């Protein structure tokens, strides 16, 4: 019954046309985006075809109040291919050309920055340890997960955010969730290139300090990450979150060694050991 | 006679063509912007028609030395329809022919960016109390107020500043507006999603120290709150601003809760609870 | 013979063609920019043309081996007019026309990005206190000058810095130019909107404690101003700078007031005010 | 055998189609990118052109079933030139056309973006001293670097970070790769505009306290530098990132001086001595 998924979008149920016109573009899947554009571009070829024929018969070589040629006509114009078949006749006609042009630009413009404004969205190439550990680093327990960059282009001051999530109650006696940041013995990376384990020693002043994991099952706790960083690939700031609940952290664990030396001598990194985690098993 | 109104915009009155030409295109009205480039559209096509003209003649099928002829071959021309009715005679009618062309793009060039440029600005969709209220919480009252997000999408990094602003009088008896910073029990959440309920506890610190309701009108003081963040929607910078007066600060109030358990057992936010304070009445 | 101008450009001398593209192109004045940009129009028809009269009368109704109307052809083509009298013959004859389309709209794409790179470019709407005062504020003496915002759009989480530069002696005895960045009362205002007067209170740790004048002409000491904000008018980041010369400093003045109250009642701001320093004569 | 390269680049062999499309495309070289495109162009013109062929002889003009006529037609359609030879016919022929169009304008759209995504990026125009020194400065010995500003355009609010990276043993006797961020005198320059020598002191805080050389190439050490600041040529932010080995490093070396008092009396900046070190040979 988690209020965190794994993907680090809150797991909660929403209660509550025109309103919301700009997110709602950006917002809306390729196909359905697609389609309004469309319709939309159907539409006022249809309202301008409609628009001629009004005037009445004011097009060459258009059979006499026919709305298709009218629209075809409309179309070759608004796009402005402008083939030449179908040509404006008389002031009426030719004003409600040079009108729809603009009107056609004009389209194109907004559908332009629409396309760009949703097409341009980067994706920091981040990839999460599946669990945490806790376990012993230089004399204290500290709890750990870690990234690895998916990608050859590095992410600069690139910084982290380990947040605790769990039930308490105030001496008032409200019983709330509370978010709780975790201070990590590192919590920038001017450079961030390939892998970065990230580490909460628990201490006195860790609010996990002395807890173990019934306690953390107990006040049904959970850690959110959120990572974030300016990507040279995109010349554009990238964020990416997680999210682990009390059972992916695996008390005495330790994420195996990515790192190697080659036969070459020369550096390396494997990912497939990324997800790895080495266990004492006693039996 | 609120220094600050509700929306937080500062409220007074300011004492001081061609000057600021960017802003104020990214400033006028849609109805005005569209107007502007149809005028700048209609305009130029005019000047160009004249240009066709004052060649004399240059224009398969127009009729000769008329203006509407040339104007609107002129549009067919730098639209790019290029029909095919009006056509260029000789160098002087096709040079202006190719200068046209290019102009137009360029238009489109510059009409497109202007469009992308007041086009492209997201709204935060958050919600901002009616109210704030000073309650007692873990011991200490507290003034509180909160934002709820209003679209699905999360807010990232998001944060929060409260900031009172009063009459003071100096040592020197210079009696000014200053601006105090209230420093907030949690004024980052890196990832808010739902609603947020921000507060400035009240002790030895606080510039609201030991202060009543009637000191509070008295250096005529109001509360301004801004807020930012990174919405995912937009994959861009949000912000929202909102002010309290110092009657809108309901004393003893505590907010009414949003987060409720579903018959189903599955939980949910309401906003309709939102605006609402739970009050003592002691008759 | 100050090391900064008034406008906050450093007044050095330096000592040092298609290895800065970008930059220059960002860089040009509009007139050389738009004079490149139809060179390399003129130009690439040009080379097109030729690649025309290369294949040999390919073009309907072009006078036999004639650039001119290859040239004006391959305008109408690649700007995508396609008037009709010229057209292609034959299959060498068009793969080059829609090698020419896709080249031109190419053009048009990099054209758009240079012209809304060069053209989307903010300027804070922020004037600066011509001088600075040092003066007693709150009992201790305090450098301070003031920005206006010039425009009614509202300037985000706005910060400024105050930067003295002066010469200064090692103890290895090397005479450098060092930066001190002064403490100010107040370094941020998340809404900026009117007026603000920056202060540096001069203490035992200004890097200005107990100087007088001719003091800060002798270390030929100037002081920095850098302004930045997110501007609503443009959706965007602002900045601005500037710089003050020892004499630029009004020991004992006091900035005048620019806050009013109406024969309405009704609050205002006059910018008049704006650069007046009261001063006290004493004979 | 350096961990990081020069340019600051990682040194490390990474062990691991359409997955990463929007990367892809704007890291691809421009080569290929407009390879890329066009290969998409003609593609999706001889899919176009099966269409027509499809409904069969719906084009004027068209040697009947002839590929190649299709295909011009669709581009000469696509591209909205709209010669006038090739002319749709009845219904199906139409709406395939009108179709085309918005997709050959959608692609523009598409291709601008991309375009200008990859077209705009700015970079810092800074130098780094090829070496570092290590040498006493105001009576503790200082690591220091040196940046040139390589271009008349200021970098405001420009920041720099010193890591020292080295390999370490835990207590726990896990022997890892370290970061370790250095203490600069000054961290922070609002104005960054001809050269800046940054600083660390080393002290008793100094993770290269009481190092010397044999040390440091013991704990395979190297010292990464990254630059950030906002141009203004590009009106954008910057940033530029560098690296040194143990060996870089000039022990008892000073940087030599760049500013220069001309003839004139007018202060100058030479950057032919930003790389020279001045040392003292003990023979
Ligand atoms: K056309
Ligand atoms: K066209
Ligand atoms: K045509």
């Amino acid at each position: 019954p988690r209020i965190l998924n794994s993907d680090g979008s809150s797991n909660i149920t929403r209660l509550g046309w025109l309103d919301d016109h700009y997110h709602d573009l950006l917002t809306v899947s390729w196909p359905v985006f697609i389609t309004l554009i469309t319709g939309l571009y159907l539409v006022t070829n249809a309202l301008f075809a409609l628009a001629y024929l009004a005037c009445g018969d004011v097009i060459e070589n258009a059979r006499p109040g026919s709305f298709t040629d009218a629209f075809f006509f409309s179309v070759q114009t608004m796009a402005t291919i402008g083939y030449g078949k179908l040509i404006p006749i008389g002031p009426l006609a030719n004003t409600l050309v040079t009108l729809e042009a603009l009107c056609g630009m004009l389209g194109l413009a907004v559908a332009a920055s629409l396309i760009y404004a949703r097409f341009t969205r980067p994706t920091a190439g981040v990839l999460f340890s599946s669990r945490m550990v806790i376990s012993d680093f230089e004399g204290k327990p500290t709890l750990m997960m870690r990234l690895a960059n998916l990608r050859i282009e590095q992410i600069i001051e690139a910084d982290v955010h380990l947040v605790l999530v769990r039930s308490e109650i105030s001496q008032e006696g409200m019983v709330f969730r509370r978010f709780h940041d975790l201070t990590l013995t590192r919590s920038r990376s001017p450079i961030f290139s390939l892998s970065w384990t990230v580490m909460h020693p628990i201490d006195h002043h860790s609010p996990i300090y002395g807890e173990t994991d019934e306690t953390l099952r107990n006040s049904h706790s959970e850690f959110l990450v959120l990572f974030t960083g300016h990507h040279e690939a995109f010349a554009q700031n990238v964020h990416a979150r997680h999210a682990y609940s009390c059972d992916e952290i695996i008390w005495g664990g330790h994420f195996v060694d990515v790192f190697t030396t080659l036969p070459d001598g020369r550096r390396a990194i494997d990912l497939g050991k990324f997800h790895e985690i080495a266990q004492h098993h006693h039996h």
